[PDB]
């Protein structure tokens, strides 16, 4: 038993972790095949003003690079924008590229952090994407660049790269394409967050673990349709619910249906009355359906 | 979020994991050079009633073993006791054998936990030895044989094998070296934990984080002695302090002495009164002084 | 019933092919007219190293040119490229020329490869274009310039022509007007594939399919919106649906909805839990609603 | 019976549009929540020239900005670029802001307009996206802003926002992601259409309204194979059709099957020889199947 935020394992990510110096800054890239990726912002001359993009590029000398792994030294011959992202031409292969693709996370949806510090993988910790695109992903000074991936129907995914923090705290990156998530943008100045809609499957998914690990003191004799809940949901920041599929697995080994933890949610969403679930004082959706079943059964 | 659990990287771990079979019983092992460590009740023909290892060590057949890491199977030429784990000596040396160290974990002292499921290696997270040996994680059937491990200087320490669940929820694993962490044996019996006595100075740590954090309603200018705090410390199941130095850091930065922040251990421990602090409900111990300045600062 | 990847017939097509060499080089020619259009790289004294295609044509001498083919004689008079293709002018016009146009296939499209080996068509198959321009084939050495086609409305086309493959083993060609699909250079370089985007209407058409043949095990009778199903999709590597009418007839025929399919796509894009769905491990986009429909009901 | 282009009621969007006023021009916004969204050229200096909109923004003045919705003011308090969309923070939230979405419509699909004129709501009426991702409505100055939406499962979709006219008179906007339909820019530049492609199955449908209403002049007894007509289309710019849609619905209620329909296409692209069909003497395609389908029988 027992319930915590993991990480799926970072080996096969490790070794596509370098060292991407430009100037006075220092950060993290991902390096694959024949290049690295890395936050474009690593080639401005003053990350704390205004950041002339066009202007940066033109004045950007690829001798100016400077890329290691461990401290074998990769030399660039190219060098492009794509989105908010530099991509790096180097001469030598990542003889440990792994098997991959790219994509993105959508909100609600779970993956992993490799924090990087100057090119050195330092911790690994799951993380959860907002509605409105950022993450709380206690990330600090020198793990700009620093890489999301998912493990997901034995495929390994790039999701994530890291580029700035909001006034709120809040953590913003890239998929590996260069498109900032939320739509923010590359730049010092005043980003405002906005409305954060819970992730109701997720909710769902803790209440089930909830269950799972004991805790039982929230359900009544009480449960509301699907239709009934998304109704509720709309007009309290949570997600709709597409379908009671995702649950089945958590229905049958607890039976518990998932209408009775819909209201269970609408009930919980005004107070715990001082009890705690899991520790938690208030309702949490940083687990998805899928994490639930993996910790709680095996993979 | 604020002050999250992490995990440091597990790619140096991961490749010395491995399936072990034998009977109906199956767990993770760990194989460095041409032996495989795992917690002896693999052996056990029933692990549902007591267990006489001398007869079930008696009786073993090294060919029954079935040993495999991914691609490759190995054969057990040997197997011995060294206290609750099976050494086996095994036909293979494992290529990717890394630079390592072992040491035990003592209490209040944090670590990575790499949760692997029948020989396949799942998830990472970081957990915190508690003084009665155990650790609050998340095991289920066919974790045993999980790996604990730190990256320390810079080198791998092997810290934790798992073992078991105790009745209150608590986890159990043994050292590398057999000695299993608080004495509890490898049986399926009743065990009582014992009260755990808090970490004072993962406590002061845990409120440095929610100053910086900005969480101030808990403090007051006054201040408690370190010798006042640990004659309380010792009639209050809350460890002594040694020294201060260890925050001078934090100290100097917040503009809180470790002092002021004594004073808030005694008064917070008689209850939060219905406020949060970090949005924990009561003192929280698993993050160490040395979590938190990383956490929050230049490595 | 059954699915098969198929191949629309290779008569029209097989008369047109000849044996084009020059120097040591031997590949295959698609003869229209006075026209032989084949990879240009047949002129490449070492196609293992990387090529200056400038310095090849300006000495190229045109009786260094063979071509064969069992019924013809045939010289060349006149050459020069058309992007990536070398178009030699000859001194007779194919008898057997077919009513043809040459068109490029789009990313989910299918087609047929007629695999020549040095001038002899050897096989015949079906493909499906990926997003990245590439195709999952069987090509060896002998077997450029084997030619693409499609029979669609009547009309014979020309669509493709192999050139070579890439690193990871996908297969890359141009169009018969030169240019090759994705962008990929024809030379031995190390060039990457980066990631295909799955066609949802090529994953739907082959659900609808695994239906109509008695695959039951993962449908349910939830169903999810188009539009929720091209939120998700956008961000997880498949093509945004536009209209559900190209599968009226698979759903009348069925009684499915494409809005249950979709909701099917978004749960097996997870994985099969070990499952198969026709024999297949994963979501397949390689058969197109087209391919499905006349190969269920043969219209 | 009869065929008139409909609009779905407007109720529900008109207390969301407000008048824009910035600096010398004047358009509408939409006011959802906290927010005034609208085209970002309502605070270009000159709207005649090449617009530099990272300055324009970077000098911007809110206190520049009128925005009245009632006669009530809002105060801007915050200003962003979504795209080509400008996203202003207000002081007031919009208490009568409808429950909604946004998706993007795609061509050959209707949808709604509230033409709005500098601030006041004038009129509704249907749309169809063209080919290259433009409508024909009938905008002018003071019009910009104008919402496009749609009513599907009883949710409110917002999918369009007016711009600007192509120098052909088509007319070309955003959806609410900020995106432009046909990847057209806001500049005042020449941006040429492309070819408009109509949508067969579009016209089928209108064909079809026309014989429901007893008009049948222009068909005839005989027809034209699916794959004769879509070879016609290519060549024609005319879209392809697939399948026969569930036509059927139609097609049983008329007697007249698709292909006699595919055949009056052909004949009557040419003109109508001074005859109409519905009023029209040319061949309209802003119909979907669906819309004839549900103004004739209401499903």
């Amino acid at each position: 038993s027992g319930l915590r935020k993991m990480a799926q394992p970072s080996g096969v990510v490790e070794p596509c972790i370098v060292r991407v110096a430009y100037g006075n800054n220092v950060l993290n890239g991902l390096w694959l095949g024949d290049e690295v990726i890395c936050p474009r912002h690593v080639i401005a001359s003053d990350t704390s003003r205004v950041i002339n993009y066009e202007n940066e590029l033109s004045s950007v000398r690829l001798h100016n690079f400077s890329i290691a792994k461990n401290n074998a030294f990769l030399g660039v011959v190219s060098a492009k924008y794509k989105g908010v992202n530099l991509v790096l031409k180097v001469n030598q292969v990542n003889p440990n590229t792994p098997e991959h693709k790219f994509k993105s996370v959508r909100p609600g949806e779970s993956f992993n952090i490799l924090a990087c510090y100057e090119g050195c993988p330092g911790s690994v910790y799951g993380v959860n994407m907002r509605s409105q695109g950022t993450i709380k992903g206690s990330f600090i000074a020198g793990t700009c660049g620093s890489v999301g991936y998912v493990l997901e129907n034995g495929t390994l995914y790039f999701v994530y790269m890291h580029h700035l923090e909001l006034g709120n705290g809040s953590h913003v990156g890239s998929n590996l394409e260069g498109e900032m998530y939320g739509g923010y943008e590359d730049q010092p100045s005043m980003q405002l967050e906005g409305t954060n809609v819970m992730s109701s499957d997720n909710v769902v998914a803790f209440l089930y673990a909830a269950l799972i690990n004991g805790e039982r003191w929230f359900v009544t004799n009480t449960s509301m349709t699907l239709e009934s809940y998304n109704a509720w949901a709309k007009t309290n920041s949570f997600t709709e619910i597409v379908s009671t599929d995702a649950f089945n697995m958590l229905a049958a080994k607890t039976g518990y249906s998932v209408e009775k933890l819909l209201e269970c949610i609408v009930r919980l969403n005004k107070g715990f009355g001082g009890r705690t679930i899991l520790s938690y004082g208030s309702l949490c959706d940083e687990f998805t359906p899928t994490e639930v079943i993996r910790q709680m059964y095996g993979v």
